[PDB]
């Protein structure tokens, strides 16, 4: 009889930075451009950021996603964060300025989240996939990990999550 808790710091005082979800990757990409690493090129820049987005893992790939710079994300142009990034704005319009039209891209509180587990697009973490795993409802007598549900909710992926289909077309 005895669990496990602990918890301390990580945000106290309202640490730097200021956006939660701006200024998390984005700025350690942007850091290596300028370290004499790449050309502040919208071709020499999206040559890499490219690799980024597709090898990206957690925050790193929300941020693609809601950047567009992958055509598997949902756009079909990288210019975005390119074109920009070329004429001197240096992560100063994924949000700081692009919060002009989309001031949801920095806070992200209300934003557009689906409706079916508690954290699906704030927590994406072992949880987000322990509770939306739960709503389809699958079990096989102790047996419940994160790398875990990476093949058994992918192989119901276009199943319990067709999207494109079952809220777009057929209806």
């Amino acid at each position: 009889m005895h669990h496990h808790h602990h918890h301390i710091e990580g945000r106290h005082m309202l640490r730097p930075g200021d956006c939660e979800v701006c200024i998390s990757y984005l700025g350690r990409f942007y850091q290596d451009l300028k370290d004499r690493d790449v050309t502040f090129s919208p071709a020499t820049i999206e040559e890499e950021l490219i690799k980024f987005c597709r090898e990206a893992r957690g925050k790193e790939n929300r941020l693609c996603y809601y950047i567009g710079a992958t055509d598997d994300a949902a756009t079909k142009i990288i210019n975005e964060v390119s074109k920009p990034l070329a004429h001197h704005i240096p992560v100063e319009k994924i949000c700081e300025k692009l919060k002009k039209k989309d001031s949801q891209i920095c806070e992200l509180k209300y934003d557009k989240q689906i409706d079916l587990s508690t954290v699906d697009l704030k927590k994406l973490r072992v949880k987000e996939l322990k509770k939306i795993l739960d709503d389809w409802g699958e079990m096989c007598k102790g047996c419940a990990e994160k790398s875990d549900y990476i093949r058994k909710i992918n192989e119901l992926m276009p199943k319990y999550a067709p999207k494109a289909a079952s809220a777009r077309t057929d209806l």
